[PDB]
């Protein structure tokens, strides 16, 4: 009965089919068999995409003529897609014919998938609900999201730990060597909650959120014990499966005391352990920083490769900043790339790093940055 | 002897971007390569090699020590782009390595024996010549997407450089289509010809268009187990041979038409890709029904849909299309292979001349009088 007609703008349809995609990428690659729901009604075009973990609803203004719904190949629509010059399409489902999808010159007819086949949306119960700005969504999600676990064995760590402290939201992550925490206050009392978000979900609401259309604005926020439901500037909704698990206590690995504080200017810091952990092998993947109120030297070995040695001076100037406020000298290694991750994840012109001895992590944080938090295990060296 | 020389950093950037290119290998780590760095006569002498090729590198630096050692090309390479300096000092240190020195930067590289690192071999060119390199990128550009892929079939598997009266041409082909491209020597030359490999194709044509390269001359030597490239007289790259006989190509070329398409080459290749879009590996093919009003390229994919496009007969350049018959013509073929010569020939309008739907399309670009180009058709 009902025949799903619209014309669309060509890059707002673009834009939505990358986020319809990219939710359901497994690898770096679309499922050849993942089907895309195109639902035209009261002004609007409901694209929906979904796999066992994930489901993806988004909303765009279009000119609906004829009210329906069809669903089609993701990847093929995508494709084609990002392919026509005309400033506007104009979708119709033809029937056997299929979904036609036409241009000035051309015309695509994809064969349609079934409606009744295709899942909607699970509902959720809430425990918790709040909203925040996407601004500071995306910010506890862009400080913990590169030190969630790899390691799919472990399982609670293969994600990021979405909690309500007090009247503060936090993300948490860990993967058994550093620890990453930052968080927003709330403006409601909320009950205390927690939940372990899955690395993909968490990567995808961030894209999210930081799209141009949505930064701005504001991310609603639905927690229970087996879901979570994003709602990002009204128009878009993520659901999310979690992971069975339990988050570990971090409590305790923050270092409450430090004997020695470096203040150094971030991307000179960066850039230098990124020369110097070039000569390093993966058998043994660790930076020295010998750390003096004069200098600090970071050096590296690599096993039948060679060594590296660069020299900080201490500087009061910005572009060059450096100063270690300790008579005693301390030489500690880190794998660069934990450091690295770190110094990449807050847009600062200096990092503070606060030491006690060589076998006890360090503490870092990024001065206007206060609710950021970030502290990695040393390696022997 | 101990090496020792200042170089400008962005120099030598630039050479180890092709002393690790020119060694990849299937199967082979880049890990496994070394680099010999000679220092003699206010040059630092480069060498890379495989069991494919060998290419000498010279750039010009301030030698403080003459000398020679080796290191890890991928180390080297990589350290040497992550440094801010504009110069850097290279000294062979001995038993501690060469030592790479910028500004409170010291890194050391173990070294290898040179006694350990191949020398070049040399060659007895049946023929010698040089072109431009701006000639010598155009015609590996219009010949290197159209070698066979099939390593077995051998004397397909690679672009054939050969002199033919006055002129050096590319031919390849894969069984499929044929591609020639050409230009006009001055001098005579011996009638000689070699397979160059792939790789080999590949690597040479990005040293000709480098900067540097691309408006000077390459020095081009074939014999009969090699050949050799030096190009802009600080590059020489020694190539071995695919060891086949390249099929004789001329009688494939079509010397009749019964009709003939103009069309804008941009209008057209961005219409065959749009309609491939939905073709499945299995029965990768465009049907072009050609008609004086209209050309409607179209396509199928199982189980995906049908896609058409139509053009309509026009003047205009950005759009132009002029097919010169009554009847009509429906022939196919695999997208990919139009849209290889489309993309090799920056042109604005191309030339498509025709026979029945089992006959091969023979495409030319009347902006480029040495380029000649063949695709069999495939049943639509």
């Amino acid at each position: 009965h009902h025949m799903l007609k619209l014309i669309v703008e060509t890059k707002t349809l673009v834009q939505s089919l990358g986020f319809a995609s990219s939710v359901v990428e497994k690898r770096n690659v679309i499922p050849e068999y993942a089907n895309i729901k195109l639902s035209a009604k009261d002004g609007n075009l409901e694209l929906s995409s979904t796999n066992m973990d994930l489901y993806l609803s988004q909303k765009i203004a279009v000119q609906v003529v004829s009210e329906g719904e069809c669903t089609v190949s993701t990847k093929t629509l995508n494709d084609i897609v990002r392919k026509l010059p005309d400033s506007e399409l104009t979708l119709t489902d033809l029937g056997t014919t299929g979904l036609e999808i036409k241009g000035k010159n051309c015309k695509f007819n994809l064969f349609t998938l079934p409606v009744s086949s295709f899942p909607a949306m699970d509902s959720i119960n809430p425990e918790a609900s709040f909203k925040i700005s996407c601004t500071d969504f995306a910010k506890i999600i862009e400080s913990t999201k590169f030190s969630i676990s790899l390691d799919e064995t472990r399982y609670n760590l293969n994600g990021v730990y979405l909690h309500i402290k007090d009247k503060e939201f936090c993300s948490a992550s860990t993967d058994g060597h550093r620890l990453s925490i930052s968080w927003v206050t709330l403006e409601k009392q909320i009950k205390n909650f927690g939940v372990i978000l899955p690395q993909k979900s968490a990567e995808e609401i961030l894209k999210i959120v930081k799209d141009p259309k949505n930064i701005n604005e504001d991310i609603e926020i639905l927690l229970s014990s087996n879901k979570i439901k994003f709602i990002c500037n009204e128009n878009t909704s993520m659901l999310s499966k979690l992971i069975d698990g339990t988050f570990p206590d971090y409590s305790t690995f923050i270092p409450e005391s430090s004997s020695s504080k470096l203040v150094i200017n971030r991307k000179m810091f960066a850039d230098s352990i990124e020369r110097i952990a070039i000569i390093t092998v993966e058998k043994f993947r660790a930076v020295k920083l010998s750390l003096s109120r004069e200098t600090l030297e970071i050096s590296a070995v690599g096993e039948a490769r060679g060594n590296a040695k660069e020299v900080i001076n201490s500087s009061q100037d910005k572009e060059s900043f450096y100063e270690y406020n300790s008579d005693e000298s301390l030489a500690i290694g880190f794998n660069p790339q934990y450091l690295e991750d770190v110094l990449k994840a807050v847009k600062s012109d200096v990092v503070e790093l606060y030491f006690s001895d060589v076998s006890a992590p360090v503490l870092i944080k990024f001065p206007e940055n206060p609710k950021d938090i970030f502290v990695v295990m040393p390696v022997k060296v």
